[PDB]
């Protein structure tokens, strides 16, 4: 067998059947004789390729395979990799290298010092020392991406390797099963359970690895047993809990002082599947107030190491959540009372308040909708206004890198064909990965894109205000016609200048057979 | 003085007055109180920011200053940095970092292991250990980018540094002059000159560092004195010689065997300002044929080290070209005869042959036009069909990374307001950095964009053919409306479905007061 | 509190009370006011510092703290770090950096790009962005070194940081408990146990992480229950099993073909706490023969990923070994029969055969002796001839880097004051870290050093023979007087030119009150 044949067999035996890519000459010898059981999803720029694959991986809860062109293609994708690192997305990034005979002279398209290029944003990065090593290196890539804590990996392959003879002993790679589905030993788990059972006023904080593990239902059981309020850890990339469950208390503010104040009076705070904590704004104060102890369960040693407070347990989130939910006592305390519904913001017959948009989406979207957020000034209101009952219902750029949601929404929709995906994206954010629209059109992936158009980088204007920073350039983005951009890439386009038009456009979009972009005129800050 | 004030003073004293950027929160404390003598050029995605700055730097022959957002912004720009590395573009890339107090906990927007992120695509990469060090670090960045061999550099700055007190001793940085304008010592230069004078059949090969140095006119004098044919080194990122000068022999094929065959019979081959050589296709054979010796003058030790043949001299291209041109004897050999004009390709009343497009551009464009190429299957014909008399008349992505020409054409046009810039870009290539169009519209930079629309990644289809590679996915890009994309970003749009319409559209574009995009229907391969 | 005070409090609260070091100016502000409850162990060169700390950490099964001088000191230790990486040794390596004000100018003693220096041999490498971050960074270092898979970490600290005010919120670091004591979930563990119970002819292979975890006794129980032969994985850095237990089958040959042949006929092979496998010699063949399946339990994702065959489980070795030993059925198969005693090699009244030396050590050493091996041509015989009943009884350089055993033997002896440490070191190997002898003398650490003097790099001569490699230089090391070297560093020295003298010297050494070096005249290969 050839390295080509052996590698595709390894991929299929390990459950991979889709290649997300933008092709180049170094990759043609890999892509030739493309297997009939695989599918190739083309995107027009590499940030889009990786964003689509990322959404697909996160929603499918399995690794996604990417093929990029040498250094330039890899480089174009590095902002996308920054998000993938923070979301623990299992991405296998392969890039084609020049033929071994032309690497030394640094021919055009040579990826120089290739393994260093994507660092520090990958778990593992490698170029094999010979063609026959390629399948083994691919095996390593698959498992490194997939083991807890999951994350992106990078493999560079000289294009002449594919046609070479494979090592017959590579067959031992095909069916390897590698598990990191582990939890705390019985003795220490019993100690943890007793601490939870004995708490007088416990609180629970959940992060994105709960949703990645599909541990959501177990966390609901845990919260109900402990009669504990549940918060989502700050800067949330996913939604780990039903947002109308009585225990739910919403998104934590991303500040040190704000969080310790929120947790004051809670004697034991159990954090599951989150960094402690992904703070954002400068908000100095106490990490915890006296009387509060924190216990963190994380899948990531790097998270456990850097927490400024609390104990930590490094283990699989799915296994730990299931064990805790089934071991803790049913507290006799009263179940927390559900948060009240948000207020209806006054809305005239003109430009839309973001609150109106979210209320209307919540009214009209199916109960199993999936939302993506890249409307940076409206996140708090989005979290308060969308009832998300099911797992896998929310995604937001985990490293704060814009250009995620538009392509990721396409990948999520590909992963979940029966769940309507609705991406709510600011006019500023929409541009970073605008060409991803073409992939939705070409493959008829019926994502709905809602563009919140207020003509400005609103979150930055707001921050400039808090800094009292005057004379900051580059904050306004006037003069973009999103319906024309959608037309450019073959996506049906609608406009909504007021509430009547928003409802009409959403009704049309929800009944459409393909992707739809709605440009919404929103109020300026 | 503050670090902010001192740093802007350093920048202005070192000749920097423009910031190319896409802003973020970590950069707001740098951008606040933006000096009234500086200008800020916003682009909507970071590949576009860096591409614009790159074109500006290359055309202006001076460093360009860039400001990006943390890791995600830097990452989005890394494909652009790959081109900049290969073109020796003097780019100062700054990125904002989290406040020092929040780096340890890895707050959102922390650029982790920041200096490693852009490696290996930068000459120098650094984060200062204290606020007061920032001006000195910026000084280092300026000089590292600017010294031969020029290239991109990276500086990460915690956002809280800007408001801190500067070291008064930083004033010594302001007026530092650093020179690498050096040439071979007299004794060894005399030896080189004698070898050139004694050659029976010399040839000259020129690369992009000749154009960067504005050594073009000196190379013309050198070629005339030696009565030598002149080739442009393969994979050419710039044009270093007047293309209708009698000595000009065109672009070298990017193959080992092809080049040694071309050089056969030439006893001394002098290469100036190029790698030896930027080969591309697999074309094995002899590096040089018996009877040919090669001497390379390069500004880059890395180039001198990796040449598989020949002697090398590492020195400034401007200084060396001037010295050689003025020292060599006037040979009594006959001056080479000019290459004949290219053939006129048969053209019916339908879709345009690329040859027709280039002939028409050559007919209608001003004699001081500047062209950018990102029409990958048509490069050879472009080189044969455009009369480029002046320096700085051609740019092509130096690392082969698409997404360069569209934004770079805007930067070049900003650098050269009196020279009409015409970017000839394939339909595939146009998408990588499509949002750059907005910057041309917003700042009214009157670049003309000619989109060669043949519906496919033509160069890849061609290569698949030579590989006899069947069943390669992802080679077709149907269904893009470039006039709608132009409308989306505020750029006047025209179509040309035939020659009559092409001439009409070019006439309109050449007389327009702003940027114009022409979508040309070209023949499919 | 100062950063100095806070950092020492953190160290003591996390169980650290010893600093292994070689001091320099950048470290004096850390070492001043050295706490009276800490001890400082000086060694004369940094390879020795790290080797001593490594032995101490491995034997104590807890992290060891190291303090080195800037780049040169760190660099001198990097061979030692290569061993520490392979042995999963929890080492906290700190190095002093120049004062922040002098880093920019690259004053003498500046550690440039410090965090990159020890890569790729550390789990985590870092320089803090401010003085107040130092305690948090130290906390991260402690936990990163200590979490599974354990390993070395690196922290660079500007010397001016120590006197600065600490953040009062650093107190939350002091008592953090971080656990990776995890095992496979119940459902999947039950599946594993059933596979073991159902095996017709199981085999067990154990690696160094078993001894590190003190899982030895649990593995004995497991082997007895399964009635399974037990091998030590190749290139063994530690001894994980009693070497005279009836199940013990010795050290596996470090070859692919040799191992698959050894395992032929075994239907299930359970590997615990080893890479699969640390092969060494070129010995191509099948990874496993038909009929053999392999299951690996490893603490290291990197090991699980790179195994060329078998299933893997990534978990804590102590927790897994205990669970398996207590869950498996008692097989009704016959317990394996003990290996026969090794043959007595003929020995005349002249130079010593290595076999004679090991037999004599086994005869005379206490039953709880600890051996270190750096006698590279005699390893197989050592493994056959020493009865090691207890855990922590054997160490060998895990990355094959010589210079480990001499200093490590001092660290082990410091960790285990009631167990006589005997280091058996070749004349070649003895030189790499010879100055470590001084530390044993100065602190009166009563290690016994047995120098096997055959005048040559015997293992290399042997390998040259198998390569049929003629005319290899540099294989002989005549003219070293080890008794004089011992005298040089203050260690009692004895010679043994024959068996009578060996017995006499060992008797004297075993009764001595301080360290002793015995130079043994061994047979030449
Ligand atoms: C790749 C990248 N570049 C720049 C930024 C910085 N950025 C700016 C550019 C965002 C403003 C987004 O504007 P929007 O129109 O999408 O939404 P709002 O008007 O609601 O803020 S928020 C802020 O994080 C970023 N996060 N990512
Ligand atoms: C960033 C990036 N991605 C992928 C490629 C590989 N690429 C492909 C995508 C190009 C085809 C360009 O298509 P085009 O429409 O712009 O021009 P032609 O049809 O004349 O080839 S040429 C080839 O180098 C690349 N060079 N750079
Ligand atoms: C730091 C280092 N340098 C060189 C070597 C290579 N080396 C050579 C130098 C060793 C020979 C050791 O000689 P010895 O006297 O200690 O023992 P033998 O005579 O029994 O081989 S074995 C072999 O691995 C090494 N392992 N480590
Ligand atoms: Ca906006
Ligand atoms: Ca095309
Ligand atoms: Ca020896
Ligand atoms: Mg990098
Ligand atoms: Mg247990
Ligand atoms: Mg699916
Ligand atoms: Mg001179
Ligand atoms: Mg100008
Ligand atoms: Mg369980
Ligand atoms: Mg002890």
């Amino acid at each position: 067998a050839s390295v080509h044949g052996t590698t595709y067999e390894l991929l299929r035996r390990q459950g991979i059947d889709t290649v997300f890519g933008n092709p180049g000459s170094n990759e043609l010898p890999f892509l030739k004789d493309f297997p009939e059981d695989f599918r190739y999803i083309l995107a027009l720029q590499e940030a889009c390729v990786v964003g689509i694959a990322d959404g697909y991986a996160q929603a499918s809860r399995k690794p996604a395979f990417i093929n990029l062109f040498s250094a330039a293609g890899t480089g174009n994708a590095m902002g996308a990799l920054s998000n993938a690192w923070n979301s623990h997305s299992p991405l296998i990034v392969t890039a084609g290298q020049q033929t071994r005979a032309m690497i030394g002279v640094e021919a055009l398209l040579t990826n120089v010092d290739a393994a260093n290029l994507p660092r520090p944003l990958v778990k593992w990065s490698y170029e094999p020392a010979s063609a026959a090593e390629v399948p083994h290196a691919m095996s390593r890539a698959i498992h490194m991406a997939s083991m807890a804590p999951q994350g992106p990996v990078y493999l560079s392959v000289p294009y002449d390797d594919w046609d070479k003879d494979a090592d017959p002993q590579s067959h031992h790679l095909f069916d390897r099963h590698v598990s990191s589905s582990v939890r705390l030993n019985d003795q220490d788990l019993d100690i943890l359970v007793k601490a939870l059972n004995s708490a007088s006023n416990p609180a629970i904080v959940l992060g994105p690895d709960v949703d990645a593990a599909n541990a959501n239902a177990d966390c609901v059981m845990l919260a109900e047993r402990l009669k504990a309020p549940v918060w989502v850890a700050p800067s949330a990339p996913r939604c780990p809990f039903p947002t109308r469950h009585p225990c739910f208390r919403g998104l934590m503010p991303a500040g040190i002082a704000a969080i310790s104040q929120l947790l004051e009076g809670h004697d034991v705070v159990l954090v599951i599947g989150a960094p402690v904590f992904r703070y954002h704004q400068y908000d100095p104060g106490q990490y915890l107030k006296p009387g509060t102890r924190l216990i963190s369960v994380t899948c990531d040693p790097l998270e456990a190491a850097r927490a400024p407070m609390g104990d930590a347990i490094v283990a699989d989130i799915g296994a730990m959540a299931s064990a805790l939910a089934n071991l803790v006592e049913e507290s006799s305390r009263q179940l927390p009372t559900a948060a009240p519904e948000p207020a209806k913001v006054d809305q005239d017959a003109g430009r839309l308040h973001p609150e109106t948009v979210f209320d209307t989406l919540n009214d009209m979207a199916p109960e199993n909708a999936i939302y993506l957020n890249e409307s940076t000034s409206t996140t708090a209101q989005m979290w308060q206004r969308l009832n998300m009952r099911n797992p896998g219902s929310y995604y937001f750029c985990a490293a704060g890198g814009l250009g995620f949601a538009l392509p990721a929404a396409i990948g999520v929709q590909l992963a979940e064909p029966e769940r309507q995906v609705i991406a709510v994206i600011g006019d500023g954010s929409a541009n970073y990965s605008i060409s991803a629209l073409w992939t939705a059109a070409q493959y008829n992936i019926p994502t709905i894109f809602v563009i919140m158009n207020n003509g400005t980088y609103g979150a930055l204007r707001w921050f400039a205000g808090v800094l009292e920073a005057e004379n900051v350039p580059g904050l306004d983005v006037p003069g973009i016609d999103f319906r024309a951009l959608a037309k450019g890439y073959g996506v049906q386009a609608l406009k909504a200048d007021n509430l009547e038009q928003l409802k009409g456009s959403l009704q049309e979009a929800l009944s459409a057979k393909g992707p739809v972009l709605i440009e919404v005129s929103t109020v300026s800050p």
